[PDB]
Parts: C-alpha cells; structure tokens; sequence
C-alpha cells in the first residue's frame, strides 16, 4: 500500500486517467464500428483493456480493492453519493445555467443510480453470509441506463426506450 | 453541446466519476468472479455497462467526440501527454519517496503508453485516407498492459510474462 501523500495523491490522479482513457477508447470503438472501421474498433478495446489493466494495477497500488462484501459497501457509497449529492446539484445546476442537455444526461444517471444503490444492498446481504446472489438476467437500457434485474418493464421508464433495445447481460 | 463554464465542469467531473465507477465495477466483477460470485461478477459488470451509458452521454453533451480520426487525434495526445509529461513524473516522485509499487505500477503504464501513442498514430494516417487499418490480431498482458499487434514475443519486455498469459482480441 503507498503511504506516502503525494505518491497516494498522484496514484489516484493516475487512477482517474486512466479510466477516461479506457471509457473514451471504448466511446471510440463504437464510433470507428459504426462509421466503417472495424479494425480500428478492436484497436480501441484491446487498447481499452490495457487501461484497465494500468487503473487496476494502479487501485492495487493503493489499496483500495477488497473483498466482494467490501467491494459491494465501496459501490454502494459511491452510489449513494451520487445520488444524495453530486447528481442532484449537478442536475439543478443545469437547469439553472439553461443547459437542458445536462439536465438530460444528468438526470437519466441521477435515476439510475437510485437503482444501483439498491441491487448493490442487496447483494451485499447475500455476499454478507458466504453466498453468491441468484439472478438470471440484467437489462440495461442503452440510452440512459436504467437497469432492471431479471425482470424488466416493456419500455424504460425514464427516456422511454422498447424493452428489445435493451442490453442483457446473462 | 454544454457552454456555459459550471456546467461543463461539472459535466468533466462526472464523466471522470462515472469513468471511475464503470472502472471500480470491472476490477470488482473479477475479484467477485475470483472469490466464487459469478452472478455479482456479472452484476457489476451489468451496472458497469450502464455507467459508460452515463459517461458516454456526458462526453456527447461536452461535445468532445468526432469521427475516428479526431478520435485517434485525442488518443495520441492523451498517451502523448502521458509518455512525456505524467508519467515520467509520477514515476520519478514516487521512486523520489520510496514508494516501490508506484514506481512498478507507473513503470507498467509508461513503457504501455509509448507503444499505444505509436499505434494510435498508424491508425491516423490510414484513417485520414478513408480506410480501415490492416490487421488481425492484438495482445494485451495482463499484469503491465504492454501492447502487441499481430506477433507476440515470446514473453513480455516489460514484466516477464510469457506470450500465454497475453489477452488476443481478434
Ligand atoms: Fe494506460
Ligand atoms: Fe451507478
Ligand atoms: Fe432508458
Ligand atoms: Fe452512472
Ligand atoms: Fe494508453
Ligand atoms: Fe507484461
């Protein structure tokens, strides 16, 4: 664990960074798809994942991955955060500075988080006792990422989306 | 696309926020996997997916994604600026502090950046031509990110791994 502050200090500015980097090469990869490239597609994601593997070495490095019971508490901090504090005045910020589609992703996000916060509670409980959760589906809305677990509304209720646009993970 | 200063900001930290938590996610789903949680594995990499929703969403309301080749223009200035200015930083202030594992995890993510920075630049000039690069496969190692298109080496320059251990995308 670095215990130094500015190593800490640096390690995390690191951390953020390489996140955006593997979130914006995942962005990328599915612009290059869409306009023709496949190729460059997987450069992106291969790419992408070497930036997980440096955010993951750098995560390590401070210390801060756990158990999945402790995982699950760091998730639902941030979550709750989220959804308590930063959406809410990043939404209200929006819409008092008129910028509506900042008040569009912010809220989509802000719902959705209200979400997370509670699948990732209740998971925690099953993690809590040695047990794994039992699920057979996750539905995620690609426009705002609204999530549902195993059973799903026929359209988002945030944007409005059909169901048969959704991304399943099972 | 976001003008006024607050929001923008405000929209550069959460982007950076739902890139650490898309992020935290994936390294959580493999350690969930790792302790014998495959469905929270598979829960957070569900939850993951819908945060580069929000992320994404975010980045087009900044207004910050082209078409591929000024997307490969930010990827080379990105790893260009990390190569030359981050990284060798923050590599010299944590062996400056002792700090060992920091020295690992920035030696890992620099010698990565100097060949991401190159590839990304080969990418350009084919994508600036209106076609798509030529290639099959490529390789990440999974413990320093190190990156190779088309040929691995028999093990990896930076950390030892052997050739086998290398993540192929194809
Ligand atoms: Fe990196
Ligand atoms: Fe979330
Ligand atoms: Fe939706
Ligand atoms: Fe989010
Ligand atoms: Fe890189
Ligand atoms: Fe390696």
């Amino acid at each position: 664990v670095v215990k130094r502050t500015m190593t800490k200090k640096f390690l995390e500015e690191a951390f953020a960074g390489e996140s955006m980097a593997h979130m914006r090469y995942l962005i990328f990869a599915e612009k290059a798809e869409q306009e023709g490239f496949p190729n460059i597609a997987k450069l992106f994601r291969a790419i992408a994942y070497a930036e997980f593997v440096h955010a993951k070495n750098h995560f390590i490095a401070l210390g801060k991955l756990g158990k999945t019971p402790e995982n699950l508490q760091m998730g639902i901090e941030g979550e709750t955060f989220e959804v308590e504090e930063m959406y809410p005045v990043y939404n209200k910020a929006a819409e008092f500075q008129g910028e509506k589609e900042a008040v569009r992703t912010t809220h989509y996000a802000l719902e959705a988080e209200k979400i997370h916060a509670e699948l990732y509670r209740k998971a925690k409980e099953k993690a809590e006792k040695g047990e794994d959760i039992e699920i057979k589906k996750v539905y995620i809305c690609p426009i705002c990422g609204y999530t549902a677990v195993d059973e799903a509304p026929e359209y988002c209720p945030v944007c409005g989306a059909p169901k048969e646009k959704f991304v399943v993970f099972e």
